[PDB]
């Protein structure tokens, strides 16, 4: 395996790759990183382009998931994309897709134009329609993982594995140190626990001696390095390379 490695270089024709969402004020960072993750590999796999809705996951997997805006479980996302299938759905007023994301984006420890983030956020509901004058139909309009697995804690597979069939989604504890992430290896000295943050690994490399993973996080571009932060490798600091899931898309 290489030093290093970008996904988004090494697939240039899949755009999502490159691209940074934002998951509003709603703790769907689950489903967030799921959709991403797969609009990569459907890309990938078939190189057709997709944004995939990320309002479908998270407003209706249900419980195999989790809880909706107050949090979910990696692994249940990608089932629930072998299962039930997940159909297109842009950013929030994009127009773009069966079902665009319904919350608004907002600022996440950042000041901005838009409206600061307030975690208080209601699961959207899970309605089986597409926006009016897009087509196919909500259920024609569905695309299917064809496998759903955990990778190992294990660099050297979580590598292979990201270098071979594409970006992971994985998670991490989150202190508050973290939040103000701007730019370097991050590494945890200080700060209290937040909680579980699922996002997108989608490369690794090294930086001033210092190996790590690159990450895309669903807190818009203004936020971190334009919307990306890398994170120590190789120690599962912060348990980055504890709870990795992939899958990959029908046919
Ligand atoms: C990730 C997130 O979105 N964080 C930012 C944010 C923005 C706005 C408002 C709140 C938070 O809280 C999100 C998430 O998916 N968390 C998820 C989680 O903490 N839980 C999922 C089910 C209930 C809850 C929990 O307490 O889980 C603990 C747990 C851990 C392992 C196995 C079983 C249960 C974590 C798991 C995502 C990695």
């Amino acid at each position: 395996l290489p030093e290093s490695f970008d996904a988004r270089e090494q697939w240039p024709n899949c755009p999502t790759i490159k691209e940074i969402r934002d998951q509003g004020s709603c703790g769907s960072c689950w489903a967030f990183g799921a959709v991403e993750a797969i609009s990569d590999r459907i890309c990938i796999h078939s190189n057709v382009n997709v944004e995939v809705s990320a309002e479908d996951m998270l407003t209706c997997c249900g419980g195999e998931c989790g809880d909706g805006c107050n949090g979910g479980f990696p692994s249940g996302a990608w089932n629930f994309w072998t299962k039930k299938g997940l159909v297109s759905g842009g950013l929030y007023n994009s127009h773009v897709g069966c079902r665009p994301y319904s919350i608004p984006p907002c600022e996440h420890h950042v000041n901005g134009s838009r409206p600061p983030c307030t975690g208080e956020g209601d699961t959207p509901k899970c309605s089986k329609t597409c926006e009016p004058g897009y087509s196919p139909s909500y259920k024609e309009d569905k695309h299917f993982g064809c496998s759903s697995y955990s990778v190992a804690n294990n660099e050297k597979e979580i590598m292979a594995e990201i270098y071979k069939n594409g970006p992971v989604e994985g998670a991490f504890s989150v202190y508050s140190d973290f939040l103000l992430y701007k730019s370097g290896v991050y590494q945890h000295v200080s700060g209290e626990i937040m909680g579980g943050h699922a996002i997108r690994i989608l490369g690794w490399g090294v930086e001033n001696g210092t190996p790590y993973w690159l990450v895309g996080n669903s807190w818009n571009t203004d936020w971190g390095d334009n919307g990306f932060f890398k994170i120590l490798r190789g120690q599962d600091h912060c348990g980055i390379e504890s709870e990795i899931v992939a899958g990959m898309p029908c046919t």
